[PDB]
Formats: structure tokens, C-alpha cells, sequence
């Protein structure tokens, strides 16, 4: 499948070159596997979302998404126009408030709830979890990741915006999980983007086109908005049955973009998701 005027990031992630506008992709689209979004909550009522969305776990008043940013990153996991994975479900995990904001003890409740819930889910090609949040380090919130990790959930998390190394933030520097970091649509690493050893995997971070609140859409940069390209890789790449939750990290890497990144500090893998798929 192609799809035109694609988001820069879905293009990217679909090339082995920068530059270009269309999003190649296997029709399968994620089908059959479903992305938590563990962040602000997703409006599922979004017509990008053909109904594929779904809140399914809030710790506040309401699930609804007062702030857009898990409506946003949903959106790059799988909404029709820029989204990765399609036709992936999405389930939305509010453990942030509408100011973006949340407890280390309800984002790991919101992680435990997933590794749970998703035996609650009919996801027959395999399960993941996009976790666009992040705060100083927490061996709690690394354990939590970890677990949810361990349960059989492909876990992406961002590295953070502090363009400093990855391992004093958490849930990033948890070495089992993906952690992701930011580039943008020149290849450069985002100028915001953690770095380090503990980072997996680079993805479109800058000026990511995706699905807001009200209904519309916006463009937002951060790791937050590159953790979701791979969250729906993932998906999609579970769903081609090219690899399963407990591997999806190493696979992306081992198929990655190697040496396409600039400004990518030495010791930092130069890695960018990428689906290989050929037409």
C-alpha cells in the first residue's frame, strides 16, 4: 500500500532515503494487534480512528483527553491519515491528567493495568504498549516497564527532551524496553532528543503531523511523538508475524537505518525505525 502526502515521518519510516512524501506499508496495517496508549487518554470519537480507538483504563474523573497529547501519539500508532499501524487497535490508558501531568504510582498502575487488561483484549497478533511519558529516574517505574515488558507486551518508551543522556530518566533508561529517541525530517537526531547507550531505536520525532482533540490535527515535536512511529511498527511488524513482542525492539534495531543520523553522539546507536517493506 502507498499512501500519498503522507506525514514526513511515516515516509521516513517506510524509506531508506529522507526526503520523499509517500508511506509504503503491507495492507495488513497492524490488523489484529493492538497498541496501548499509555499517556492522556485518546478521543476515540476522532474520525481518524474509524472506530479502532478505545478508552479503556482512567485513574481521574475522566477518560476523556482533556490535553490532545495521547489523542496525538494514538494518532501516529494508528490513525488512517498518520498512523503507522492502520487497522492496529488502540486502547487508551489515561494515567496522565489533562495537564500532562501524573503520579510515578498511577503511571505504573496504568503499566501493571495493561500487562494485565490485555488478556481482557482479542489482540491474536500481539500486543503492544506506547508510553510517550517520562520523568527522572525511578528503579519503580523501570520494574514497572520491565514487567509490562516481561508480561509479553512490546514496550516503546521515549527517551526524553532533555537532550542529555537517556539513563537518569525513567521510564527510558529500563534496559528491557525500546527506548526511542527523536530525529527529524533532515535525519539530524532532534535537537531535544535523549541520547546514550540505554536508547534502542530513533524515530520521527520533529514536526509530527497527527490527530488532535476537537477533532483536528496538529504538528508537535518531541521523543514523546517518535515513540509511537515504533509502538505501531511494532504492531505492524507483529501483525506480518516478522517478529513478536519480546523481540520487536532488537528486530527494529537489527533492521533499522544504520548510519543515516547526524549529530548522534558517539555511543548513541544511529539507528532509524524503518518497516523494509518492498512493494
Amino acid at each position: 500500500a502507498a499512501q500519498t502526502n503522507a506525514p514526513w515521518g511515516l515516509a521516513r519510516i517506510s524509506s531508506t532515503s529522507p526526503g520523499t512524501s509517500t508511506y509504503y506499508y503491507d495492507e495488513s496495517a497492524g490488523q489484529g494487534s493492538c497498541v496501548y496508549v499509555i499517556d492522556t487518554g485518546i478521543e476515540a470519537s476522532h474520525p481518524e480512528f474509524e472506530g479502532r480507538a478505545q478508552m479503556v483504563k482512567t485513574y481521574y474523573y475522566s477518560s476523556r483527553d482533556g490535553n490532545g497529547h495521547g489523542t496525538h501519539c494514538a494518532g501516529t500508532v494508528g490513525s488512517r491519515t498518520y498512523g503507522v499501524a492502520k487497522k492496529t487497535q488502540l486502547f487508551g490508558v489515561k494515567v496522565l491528567d489533562d495537564n500532562g501531568s501524573g503520579q510515578y504510582s498511577t503511571i505504573i498502575a496504568g503499566m501493571d493495568f495493561v500487562a494485565s487488561d490485555k488478556n481482557n483484549r482479542n489482540c491474536p497478533k500481539g500486543v503492544v504498549a506506547s508510553l510517550s511519558l517520562g520523568g527522572g529516574y525511578s528503579s519503580s517505574v523501570n520494574s514497572a516497564a520491565a514487567r509490562l515488558q516481561s508480561s509479553g507486551v512490546m514496550v516503546a518508551v521515549a527517551a526524553g527532551n532533555n537532550n542529555a543522556d537517556a539513563r537518569n530518566y525513567s521510564p527510558a533508561s529500563e534496559p528491557s524496553v525500546c527506548t526511542v529517541g527523536a530525529s527529524d525530517r533532515y535525519d539530524r537526531r532532534s535537537s531535544f532528543s535523549n541520547y546514550g547507550s540505554v536508547l534502542d531505536i530513533f524515530g520521527p520525532g520533529t514536526d509530527i503531523l497527527s490527530t488532535w482533540i476537537g477533532g483536528s490535527t496538529r504538528s508537535i515535536s518531541g521523543t514523546s511523538m517518535a515513540t509511537p512511529h515504533v509502538a505501531g511498527l511494532a504492531a505492524y511488524l507483529m501483525t506480518l508475524g516478522k517478529t513478536t513482542a519480546a523481540s520487536a525492539c532488537r528486530y527494529i534495531a537489527d533492521t533499522a537505518n544504520k548510519g543515516d543520523l547526524s549529530n548522534i553522539p558517539f555511543g548513541t546507536v544511529n539507528l532509524l525505525a524503518y518497516n523494509n517493506y518492498q512493494a
